[PDB]
DNA sequence: CGGGTTTTTGTCTGGCTTCACACTTGATTTGCATCACTGTGTAAGACAGGCCAGATCCAG
């Protein structure tokens, strides 16, 4: 189940792929 | 009987290695079965039997 979410935000803000580095700190205001 | 606080880990995440993987055929190299033999078995003791010797007995 931690990675359905993810993979939803995922394409949600791809939507709009290869920046993994800048990606570190996006998912701290999201799980809370 | 189970609340705190670090360990112990598989991932999420997508993008970079170094090895993995279809075909030949003619060798070349290993692996394994087969066959006629080998050594270690290895010195004394028990018992019957013929043979004289000498003791055991016989009779004038």
């Amino acid at each position: 189940s931690y990675a359905f979410f993810v993979q939803t935000c995922r394409e949600e803000h791809k939507k709009k792929s290869v920046n993994f580095s800048e990606f570190s700190k996006k998912c701290s205001e999201r799980w809370k």
